[PDB]
């Protein structure tokens, strides 16, 4: 709403579907050293949320830059991190701290309806070369002067296929609660489509639905609240990694192992309490794809190349019950930079 759906944008501008699709291809396929020489380093600036249990930026940075140094580019790096939870106001005092350093290109990420037009005067303002991370749904207000690049792993197809599983383990009806990220943004694309089809197709019941300060001890908290106003469910679906593992926790001290959860990105930590059996099911995203898109991206802009607006990356969907061998084979895919 105000945004393109990934898809929609890409089949409404066909030339933005062969530089995403030209992308996906730069991305999967062996390095390509950079064609064209620079007069200097480029500089960089990241802002990141940090101390996350979520290990998807620190993945992203690291992936990033390892593209970087084999596409020998010569950069800067300017890193810096939100301390939690870290209001909007801060985040956003933090990334116009980063724009004083003038950098060539600009990492990072923001509610973008909680700060829509925020974002947009930033847009307008400065030459930096903005990439927004964690969204790939392109705001419609800004045709006029689109950002570099939206990076991430599309929240609306991830949420679809996790309500497909759904779907899959329960009976029309089944009761279920919802965790939700903080209120805006990512809540909106990951928590309200997964309602939004679940109803629909499957004829779930919603109990209740918690917004949360995206933290794990949110996540505990939330569940708990939740769990006691509404106990009778068949499973929780949460809207992301640190408040699923607090969920967890939290269903395991009321011994509530007749429970269903779901963590979202499966990145290690995620991986790791699947292979715990603490989390019920995942959906997996290919981390490393998106830090070298990046790279790539800034490549082609160096080489004086067209770039694509967005670039989604893929998911793979993960249960409890997956092998080893195909989880580790996921990691092989996924972390194939960041390890
Ligand atoms: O993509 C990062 C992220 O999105 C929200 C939160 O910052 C992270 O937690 B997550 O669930 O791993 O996905």
């Amino acid at each position: 709403n105000g945004y393109w759906g990934y898809q929609e944008f890409l089949d409404e501008f066909p030339e933005q579907r062969n530089l995403t699709n030209a992308l996906s291809e730069a991305v999967r396929a062996q390095p390509v050293p950079l064609s064209k020489p620079t007069q200097r380093p480029i500089k960089i600036s990241v802002v990141y949320p940090g101390q996350q249990v979520s290990d998807y930026w620190v993945r992203n940075i690291a992936s990033f830059e390892k593209r970087l140094y084999k596409l020998n580019i010569n950069y800067q790096l300017n890193q810096v991190f939100t301390r939690p939870n870290a209001d909007i106001k801060q985040q956003s005092l933090s990334l116009m701290e980063a724009l004083k350093s003038k950098s060539d290109y600009l990492i990072f990420t923001l509610d973008t309806t909680r700060h829509r037009k925020f974002v947009e005067h930033v847009l307008d303002s400065t030459n930096t070369k903005l990439i927004l991370q964690n969204i790939t749904t392109p705001v419609r207000e800004w045709d006029k002067h689109q950002p570099f690049l939206y990076v991430g792993f599309d929240h609306a197809e991830g949420s679809r296929e996790l309500a497909t599983e759904f779907g899959k383990f329960f009976p029309k009806h089944t009761y279920y609660s919802v965790l939700y990220f903080s209120e805006g943004y990512i809540s909106d694309v990951r928590g309200d489509t997964f309602i939004h089809q679940v109803n629909r197709d499957n004829n779930f019941e919603l109990q209740s639905a918690y917004y949360t300060k995206a933290t794990k001890q949110s996540g505990y908290d939330a569940a708990k609240a939740s769990l006691a106003k509404h106990p009778d469910v068949d499973f929780i679906y949460a809207c992301s990694t640190d408040v699923a593992l607090g969920a967890v926790d939290a269903l395991a001290e009321l011994g509530r192992e007749d429970i269903m959860i779901n963590g979202w990105g499966g990145g290690s930590a995620e991986l790791d309490a699947i292979q715990k059996g603490d989390l019920d099911i995942t959906v997996m995203r290919m981390n490393d794809d998106t830090g070298i898109a990046m790279a790539e991206a800034i490549k082609w802009d160096l080489e004086d190349k067209p770039v694509p607006t967005v670039y989604s990356g893929d998911f793979e969907i993960v249960t409890k019950a997956d092998s080893p061998e195909r989880i580790e084979a996921l990691k092989k895919r996924a972390f194939r930079y960041s390890d």
